[PDB]
């Protein structure tokens, strides 16, 4: 448990009522992200749902030299000040990251998980890419809009989506929804991922999981959520086929049946 | 037949003995880049390989203000020079598509082609792509090297190869021997690309060509190398599992092997 932490405001939005279930965004995404997508089915499905800002969005952009256990100690607080302990857990990317370390440390907190486009450790092309985003941030270049957009969405989509003109179009249009400003809080997120083997550590992880890996995803590679999977002992793998790193956008009925399904097997 | 060129003396070299080969790189490389992997398979198959700096490159790489059709009258001028006419030609993404103009305009130059990861249009994401890195380079913005390298990785190489640590590494260190400088000749080869729907044209080439399209290309996707394929009345389409936009580096032996068994079997 923590003992270097101070509790901050994070902006949060608790909608429904009934089982509550935490969404945590990955790296650049507020709380509203959720919310075209996933909160109306999982309200649809009676759930309470609780999305928020991680430290280093919105009102805390600015912040820096916050590490993973802060974020994982920020969502431990936002779970007792509500006192909805145990909560089922939804986390995409850094906010898997951030629910896989949060039961490692506080299982008491989370009765089930889903973890989508997760890992536990960065390979060599993944550690590769986060020094290469690192130095164009520390760079100070800032790319040219219309670039900016073509590496989101070659990171982000799969082949299926990237030959469908209509929804090429469409995911062009949705970047101006969802704007990810260079901040000083996107920057500090990027070390917030694993720095070192973590697999060891989960398979200390009691309670059950479902771990989504998208087939597509180059930021995330399926693999790794697997290597998740198989050493969560009461972890399952699942994965979504034509869909890359923004998977539970790009097919939402999938991921949300998945994901509801699951939550449903485990109720109490 | 072209009007209104210059011809300009071009790098080449001209190697072997026996039937002749012109390779046409794709943008950004030089001859020397068929040289690690295609020249040696060839001329141990007994094939006279002639390799070429586009214009753009290397001597004339602050050429500006040239179109496909110069490359198109560029390649028409190498193959008379050399007497080789009709000659075989193996082309790569821009390269196989200064191929498939130079087959339309001047057929009785080329005896049988292999296409490359080609296309014969642009679709909505690879327009943009275009319209991303014409961006990029008129903004004057410079990408941090590491960044630079990232990028290349993402856009051409196969989901096997990045989870590959071994391999990753030995692509990072090849970006050494194997440098893109943003010239002014390589921001107008970017232009040098179907501006319009061309697969119409190409049901007149009658030679034999096999088009290979690579399984995990994001920059000429498999799809529109299997259009071109189907617009050539005697064009066949293989495609590589696993292999990325530089495919021929990342599979090398099973390109050769589909080449040379489609060379061997269209011998007079
Ligand atoms: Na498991
Ligand atoms: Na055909």
């Amino acid at each position: 448990h923590h003992h270097h932490h101070m509790v901050i405001n994070l902006a949060y939005d608790d909608n429904g009522t009934g089982d509550p279930v935490v969404f945590i965004a990955g790296r650049g995404g507020a709380g509203r992200t959720w919310h075209p997508h996933q909160v109306p089915a999982f309200l649809a499905a009676g759930y309470r749902c609780i999305t928020f800002d991680n430290r280093g969005i919105g009102a805390t952009e600015n912040a820096e030299g916050f590490t993973t256990q802060t974020m994982v100690a920020d969502t431990a607080a936002l779970i007792e000040t509500l006192d909805i302990a145990p909560a089922r857990v939804v986390g995409v990317s850094m906010g898997a990251f951030i629910a896989q370390e949060l039961m490692v440390v506080a299982p008491e907190l989370v009765s089930s998980a889903v973890l989508m486009a997760t890992r536990g450790r960065l390979d060599r092309a993944r550690q590769f890419f986060n020094k290469a985003e690192a130095e164009l941030y520390d760079s100070g270049v800032q790319l040219p809009p219309t670039y900016d957009a073509r590496a989101r969405l070659l990171e982000n989509f799969s082949r299926k989506t990237l030959n469908d003109d209509v929804a090429v179009g469409d995911w062009i249009a949705m970047f101006s929804m969802w704007p990810i400003k260079s901040t000083p809080g996107l920057r500090c997120q990027l070390d917030c991922a694993p720095q070192t083997y973590r697999l060891p550590a989960y398979r200390n992880i009691a309670a059950p999981v479902l771990v989504i890996g998208f087939a597509d995803d180059v930021v995330t590679p399926p693999y790794l959520g697997r290597e998740v999977a198989d050493a969560l002992p009461n972890g399952r793998y699942l994965q979504i086929p034509d869909a890359g790193h923004l998977g539970f956008f790009e097919r939402p009925e999938a991921v949300n049946t998945a994901m509801l399904k699951f939550f449903a097997s485990v109720k109490a």
